[PDB]
DNA sequence: AGGTAGACAAGGA
DNA sequence: CCTTGTCTACC
C-alpha cells in the first residue's frame, strides 16, 4: 500500500479495534517480528494491553497499546483484517493478535516482506524503523525550505532525493513520477540543479499528489501511451535504481 | 565519520 | 528471474 492507502487503512482498522484487549499473540512466521528480537517475547508483553489508538507515519501503522507501541510496515502486499477467532485462517496469516472478545486482529502477507517492531510508547519515535524519518509531506513542517535545503547539499538527482524516507515520510516511486511530470521536472536532473521556483513548484505539486490521493496516473506505468497532457509517448528508463517514467516534452 | 548506494526480505512466474 | 522500501553497510 502506498501513504494514501495507508491513510485509509489507518482510519478504517481503528474503530475495528480500538478498546480491545489482547489475550493471546500468534506467530506463524517469525521473520516479520523485527523488534524484540525474540518473537516469544513480542508475544509475551503484549498479553494483556489494551488498544488505544492508531496513527500512521509515513507508510508505518503505529498501534498504540497501554504501555507499548507495535510499528507496522505491511510493504508489498502486507494486510489486516479483523475477524471472528472461530472461523478458520486464510492462507498467508503470519501474525494473529487474539482480543478476549474473541475477535482476532490478523496480519496477512504473502510476500512476507512486512515487519513489526514493539518498543516503549515513548521511545518508538527514537528507534528504528521509525527514527530518522522525514516529515510527513502534508504538514508544515514539509516546506520548500526544507526540500532546498536538502537539495543543495547533494550531487544526488531529485528522484533519489525525494525517494530518501530522512527528505519525506512515505513518497514511493509512483508518487514521486507523479509528482515530478507535474512540476515538469526530468527525474534524473541533479537535485542541487533546481532553481527555487522548481523547488517551490516541486514542493507543491508533491503536497497536491499526496493530498489528492488521501482525499488515474499521468506517468506511472504507461509507457509507451500517449501524454495526458501532450500526447507525446511516455517513456520510461532506470533513475536511482529503479523504473522510471516520465514525458520528454514536458519535463525538463 | 558522513553521505548515499543497494543488500535484504521471499514467494510466485 | 522479479518485485519495492528502507536501513544497514559501505567508502
Ligand atoms: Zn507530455
Amino acid at each position: 500500500p502506498e501513504l494514501p492507502e495507508v491513510e485509509t487503512i489507518r482510519r478504517t482498522l481503528l474503530p475495528l479495534i480500538v478498546g480491545k484487549t489482547i489475550e493471546d499473540v500468534r506467530i506463524f512466521w517469525p521473520n516479520i517480528i523485527r523488534h524484540p528480537r525474540d518473537s516469544e517475547a513480542f508475544a509475551a508483553r503484549m498479553i494483556g494491553q489494551t488498544v488505544r489508538g492508531l496513527e500512521r507515519r509515513g507508510k508505518f501503522l503505529k498501534f498504540l497499546l497501554d504501555r507499548d507501541a507495535l510499528i507496522s510496515h505491511l510493504r508489498m502486499e502486507g494486510r489486516y483484517a479483523v475477524a471472528s477467532a472461530l472461523e478458520p485462517l486464510e492462507p498467508h496469516t503470519h501474525v494473529v493478535f487474539c482480543f478476549t472478545d474473541g475477535s482476532e486482529l490478523r496480519y496477512r502477507d504473502v510476500r512476507k516482506f512486512g515487519t513489526m517492531h514493539v518498543y516503549a510508547k515513548e521511545e518508538a519515535d527514537r528507534r528504528p524503523p521509525l527514527a530518522e524519518l522525514g516529515p510527513e509531506p502534508l504538514s508544515p513542517a514539509f516546506s520548500p525550505a526544507v526540500l532546498a535545503e536538502r537539495a543543495v547539499k547533494t550531487k544526488r538527482s531529485v528522484k533519489a532525493l525525494l525517494l530518501d524516507c530522512t527528505v519525506v515520510a512515505g513518497f514511493g516511486n509512483i508518487y514521486v513520477d507523479e509528482s515530478l511530470f507535474r512540476a515538469g521536472i526530468l527525474p534524473g536532473r541533479p537535485a542541487a540543479s533546481l532553481s527555487s521556483k522548481e523547488i517551490e513548484r516541486l514542493h507543491e505539486e508533491m503536497v497536491a499528489t499526496i493530498g489528492e490521493a488521501v482525499m488515474h496516473l499521468y506517468v506511472y506505468g504507461r509507457q509507451g501511451n500517449p501524454c495526458k497532457r501532450c500526447g507525446t509517448p511516455i517513456e520510461k528508463t532506470v533513475v536511482a535504481g529503479r523504473g522510471t517514467h516520465y514525458c520528454p516534452r514536458c519535463q525538463r
